[PDB]
């Protein structure tokens, strides 16, 4: 059971960084919710200023609401940027593990390729071809029909020609 | 294509069959040579005996 001391140390560091980023993101989401609430209250106030007969106060409330929505937009974009940083941390971790796995596989396959090199396979296949040729030549030397034939017709098949003709006529 | 493959493989098998049959015929020829040499030796011995008597 190998302990990976450095791996566990860096794991704790990355976990603490992710906790910090998640906490700040949660704070920003709470602030965004509060800003949305304030904007809604300002819109209600603007509606009451409109009903009461005070258009200047309605414009005041709508300007204040516009400021609150601009703050809400800035807060939401900051939270999205923090999410992007969190995703970058996790992507870097996954990519490091992928590169480690690929390097391990490359090491194994390199040891295999060095053991059984392509030149070795060329030598083996050349030996197989040469030996196949020699077996064929040896086994066709032993099967020459000139032995069991031995003595051949001096007339050059004329007697056997006439024998075949006579058997056919039979 | 598979039919051509099978027919090529069959051609190889029949060529091997022909080689095997010719080898067996050559072995039969050697057996016949042994028996012919034995018979010829006995014939020459009988002829030499008769020649001695005559």
């Amino acid at each position: 059971m190998v302990k990976n001391w450095l791996f566990g140390k860096k794991r704790k560091e990355d976990a603490d960084a992710l906790a910090t980023l998640k906490g700040q993101q949660n704070r920003l989401q709470a602030e965004a919710r509060n800003l949305e609430r304030q904007s809604d209250e300002q819109k209600i106030l603007a509606s009451k200023m409109l009903k009461a007969g005070n258009k200047a106060g309605a414009r005041q409330a709508l300007k204040r609401r516009a400021v609150f929505m601009k703050r809400l937009n800035t807060v939401h974009n900051t939270a999205m940027n923090l999410q992007a940083q969190i995703d970058s941390i996790q992507t870097a971790t996954s990519t490091a593990e992928t590169v480690k796995a690929m390097e391990l596989g490359t090491k194994v396959v390199g040891e295999k390729i060095k053991t059984v090199s392509p030149e070795r396979t060329e030598r083996v296949m050349d030996s197989v071809m040469e030996q196949r040729d020699q077996i064929e030549m040896m086994t066709e030397a032993l099967s020459d029909p000139s032995l069991s034939e031995g003595i051949l017709d001096f007339e050059d098949d004329a007697a056997i020609d006439e024998q075949l003709a006579q058997l056919e006529a039979e």
